[PDB]
């Protein structure tokens, strides 16, 4: 893309719209000449930069641009002069014809098709965006657009031939399709380069485009399409690259939806009694849709780009939604995202997923297996945080640890389960009397005990006092990489036992573990001591919480052991309104 | 790390010094008093934010410093009086231990061990470095220092207990030895975490680190250890994890030096013939080392940190340096670094490493095997640019590009081979009348040419032009990558033939791949036709070089045919000086 013009013979160049294209003017120069001159026809426009005269110095720097494509071949001319003391004007002959190759996709992030070949994060960057397609003219409505326009002269293909490609590193990750008024694969596994059939003149192509995977520790998630222009005059020699210009894409990251985020629909496909009535009443009055035919093992996330947002479904290690994608701490019910936070000046608008782990490996210690936790990391916009949870039988950071909408403050409290709460309730009781109530009345299947019971055993105060120290160190671990003031947290009332291998269960049902339906809470019901036809620890909940204008209604029935894999399970699950911001727009 | 104190018992803490401890005064406090003060021994420091008075309002945060680590379990004391309108002060008592638990390696970069957890680059950011275990008390020399300083009672890890930690996912990639006044594994591949049998008082404990992994496309190059602090009291219970303190560690990329940079060895372990002495002479004149005992098939770069600089020699898909670590473009022929440059703002002082690949991958082109090019990238430090090469029947970039030292402009010279240079020499002559010399004159196998004959030919011209055009691709692609203007780049003549498949040979030897020692330039003899006694070709080097102040050594025999993987090759390398620049102050 620097053309050498000689005095012997003319010297004949195509022109891309947009390319500074450089002139050897020196070269091939004549000695007996000292200085040049460069008139050229209407619709090119030289910049000699250091009619007009200029000295044949090398360091001079002649640049040549186009108007207008050509209609023929040669139909613009570049005549240099080389005139010197007493040594008359030779001329050197160029004849140019300018095209335009414009390859194009939705880089401003505005569902129309208008910088650098490098992907931009934030409100002023450049970078298209493709979906995964997760298994025509509606298809299409999920693909991305992208479009070659070109005029040229009718002979211009003749001797110049275009094709479309991707690094042998991306293939794998897109697939591409050419529309034809009807589509057909140009590119993707197998195919990483592709001859177009284009005809000379004014003509527009449009080409379809959807991601395969997701980001993840062997991708980062951007699929380069680059369009070569090749020159194939000399018969005999290879093609000739003459131009190449590219578009970056960034596939769009599975993003999840903190409990803040207003729900959408419910999904209680789980046997069943009266807890489907107590739903379906929770979700009437959250002006909420609510489904039957589990949703503790997977998790409804969406992928969004400027012409589509779509709910996808990851599963843990079917007829639901639409669009889909081993250790006890590979579990969903192991993964929660905060809502919308900042943190020492960083903004985490999408909110930070947040996930259980041990304090150090050990032999004796469980993880999240790897694979996944780079998985999450890879989608970059929810900054993973990594909380202690192994301390657990289940291993499962839902366990203690919840979120709900509140009007002041950041618009949220983090619920935390507090066995001390629990106590200072449960001894208060003793002192005005009541020592004598009975925890689990009105069980089928359970030893029922009086708070005196409770409180006057040693060996649970200490199992408990235990579990305290555990949650107060997420505490902390939240308390930092959330960016929280005590004045965000709430502690709810919640005891524990310690099974086999000193690990924790809920000591009665878990109540931070709940259905947040906007400003309308689905409470597990802890069945606890009755005092004053009133379970204690109902009243602090809807203490804690009614405050904050939630609407607080403890269910029987939260939870259910199964046959195979048997373990405790949530029936429910939530798909939630997307947030507004576009996770495009932060800046990891 | 909340400490939370009741008037009904008095509550024991430890305190590691340097950490914001919260106590929480509120949870258990009494109502019939409304507000409390906080008397506590000298060594402790309160910091109250809303002798004294306050509100027991739970806003109110009450932060703990210890100054001295203890001497003794509890020797420092916490009061909280809790008063009120006519309710006499209830006291709740805080028995703090203070302990030092330091972990230090050298984050500052000064070869000598004293921010956040994370790594940083540039001459303010914080981050030590590990070098590569590249196959005592001298083997430690290149291992990096982490010492564990602490200050406890006595009594203290009675009941407390350090565990020293690696993620499951980084101990692969590094290795720990415990030194003894000397050393041992505690951390590596198989075992992640370590009990250490540290004892009370002032005790620092010395720590050797070596890496075992470059960083590569599975590994970002970061290897955090941590200390974890235990509470072992509880003796059923299992261990509480009261305090964490980690190292990120930043493994030191392997770094390649440009001809820009000054030779320290010359490697001519490659037969032989008179080309050993033209060879010695020039090394002699370089005043630099020379050593005989293949060269293209491998590239001797460095590792670099504050407290060592050893030479690494990578060896493409043997008793010479020390440290070591398919397609005809996997081969280091196809690897240059450039010299420092600076590029439209962005720097890149250790240069940027030039390979070849093709234009668009086809099914008759051939790329640099994705591996190597995600190793070079993974470096980070010498952002790799992806050069035009496949046109060429070998392969490599070396045979149309190299540098060599300037005085003026950016101190360097970009040499690309030209055909145009080399015709417009050879038609100059015709024109004095010299048409008749012979090229390939004193030569036992090989048929001579007259400039006459070489010129006349048609089929040659067009060979040429049509590399002209490859060249003048890499020729942009160059000037904009490394960001240079003509002014910065010297044509060498250098013809070609086409061989098989339309690929390219240098026509006569290629002169532009040369030996750079400093001002030095051993180039190979392209035994050409000879005018008025000197080779028109060498004429013409010298002249585009001697200006600069280089003095050009035309050597016979530079290349060579083998038996095996029948191929010519260049016999002699370079070790040369690293970048006084380090590599850990500039910023991908
Ligand atoms: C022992 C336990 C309890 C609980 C303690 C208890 C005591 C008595 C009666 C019911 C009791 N119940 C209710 C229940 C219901 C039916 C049944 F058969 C088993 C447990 N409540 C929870 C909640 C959780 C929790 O939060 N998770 C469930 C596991 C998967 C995680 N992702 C989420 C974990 C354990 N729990
Ligand atoms: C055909 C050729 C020549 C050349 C052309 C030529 C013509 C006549 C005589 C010698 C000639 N010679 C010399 C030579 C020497 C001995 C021998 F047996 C083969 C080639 N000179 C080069 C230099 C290069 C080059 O730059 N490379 C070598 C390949 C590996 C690359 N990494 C670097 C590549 C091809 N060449």
């Amino acid at each position: 893309t620097l053309i050498r013009v000689t005095p012997e013979q003319p010297t004949h160049a195509v022109c891309v719209l947009g390319t500074l294209t450089q002139l050897d003017i020196c070269s091939s120069a004549p000695e007996d000449c000292t200085s040049f001159s460069i008139n050229a026809s209407p619709g090119v426009v030289v910049d000699i930069a250091h009619s007009s005269t200029w000295p044949l110095d090398p360091g001079v720097e002649v640049t040549l641009t186009m108007k207008v494509a050509s209609g023929s071949t040669g139909d613009q001319k570049v005549q240099i002069s080389y005139y010197g003391p007493k040594t008359p004007p030779v001329k050197a002959l160029l004849y140019l014809t300018g095209v335009e190759i414009s390859l194009c996709a939705d880089i401003t992030r505005t569902g129309k098709v208008k910088d650098q070949r490098t992907w931009t994060w934030g409100p002023c960057g450049q970078g298209a965006i493709l979906l995964v397609n997760c298994d025509d003219s509606e298809d299409l409505q999920d693909m991305s657009l992208m479009t070659l326009s070109t005029k040229t002269p009718k002979d211009f293909f003749t001797n110049h031939t275009l094709v479309l490609h991707v690094a042998r590193s991306e293939m794998d990750k897109v697939r591409v399709f050419q529309a034809t008024r009807k589509c057909s694969v140009v590119l993707g596994p197998k195919w990483p380069s592709h001859y177009l059939m284009v005809p000379g003149g004014k003509h527009n192509m449009d080409f379809y485009v959807e991601a395969l995977a997701f980001p993840d520790t062997d991708f980062p998630g951007l699929i380069t399409l680059t369009i070569s222009l090749l020159d194939t005059s000399n018969l005999e020699l290879p093609e000739a690259v003459v131009f190449q210009d590219s578009v970056v894409f960034r596939v769009a990251p599975w993003i999840m939806t903190p409990n803040t985020q207003p729900p959408q629909e419910v999904y209680a496909c789980s046997e069943n009694e009266d807890f489907l009535k107590s739903v379906t009443t929770l979700a009437m009055k959250a002006k909420c849709k609510l489904t039957i035919c589990m949703q503790d093992e997977m998790e409804i996330g969406y992928i969004q780009a400027p012409h589509k947002t779509l709910p996808v479904v990851f599963d843990s290690p079917m007829g639901p939604d639409f669009g889909y994608v081993i250790s006890g701490l590979d579990s969903f019910g192991n993964l929660e995202v905060s809502p919308p936070v900042t943190v020492r000046g960083k903004e985490y608008p999408l909110g930070r997923i947040l996930f259980g782990d041990s304090c150090y490996p050990s032999n004796d210690s469980r993880q999240m297996h790897q694979a996944l936790q780079d998985f999450l990391s890879a989608q970059q916009v929810q900054a993973p945080v990594k909380l202690y949870s192994d301390w657990l039988s289940v291993g499962h950071v839902d366990e203690f640890l919840s979120f709900v909408p509140a009007p002041d403050r950041k618009g949220f409290r983090l619920l935390l389960a507090s066995p001390r709460s629990c106590y200072k309730l449960f001894q208060e009781q003793q002192n005005e009397g009541h020592g004598e109530a009975l925890l689990f009345e009105g069980i089928k299947k359970k030893k029922q005990q009086k708070i005196k019971n409770i409180l006057s055993n040693k060996t649970l105060r200490e199992h408990n006092s235990f579990v305290e120290r555990c949650i107060d160190w997420n505490r902390e671990l939240l308390k930092r990489e959330l960016g929280l003031a005590e004045s965000d947290i709430i502690d709810i009332p919640q005891l524990f036992k310690l099974k086999e291998f000193s690990k924790a269960e809920a000591f009665f049902p878990n109540m931070v573990n709940m259905l947040v339906l906007g400003k309308h809470l689905g409470i597990p019901k802890p069945f606890g001591p009755v005092i004053n036809g009133r379970c204690c620890l109902e009243e602090k909940v809807c203490s804690l919480l009614e405050p904050l204008g939630l609407q607080c209604t403890f269910i029987n029935d939260f939870f259910t052991y199964h046959i195979r894999h048997g373990e405790v399970h949530c029936g429910t699950n939530v798909r939630r309104k997307p947030f507004s911001f576009k996770w495009w727009n932060m800046v990891p």
